[PDB]
């Protein structure tokens, strides 16, 4: 699985991490919608997303930022899936990391 929830009540909700090129890294929340967290919440085997969230509620990563330029229709099976305009991201910091609440 290349994607975890982390810093959250329970598993079905927290900072958003993808692994990719041998790290876990989070993703930034300038693009961040409802239909990248019905991908992410699908993808872990939950029926539905509730919430997304913005600057890094659930506290803030460490590591690469792996995604900022991420558009998901919401179908997708996976945020591999959506359409990402490049790998690594510069322009944010981790006060911006991404969340979810799924089912
Ligand atoms: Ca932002």
């Amino acid at each position: 699985k290349t994607v975890r929830l982390v810093g959250g009540s329970g598993a079905h909700e927290g900072r958003v991490e993808i692994f990719h090129q041998g790290q876990w890294g989070t993703i930034c929340d300038d693009r961040w919608d409802i239909r990248a967290g019905q991908v992410v919440c699908r993808s872990l085997g939950y029926q539905e997303v509730l919430a997304v969230h913005k600057r890094a509620h659930f506290g803030q990563g460490t590591g690469p930022i792996w995604l900022n330029e991420v558009m998901c229709f919401g179908r997708e099976s996976s945020i591999e899936n959506c359409k990402i305009n490049q790998w690594g991201v510069l322009s944010c910091s981790h006060s911006e990391d991404a969340g979810v609440t799924c089912t």
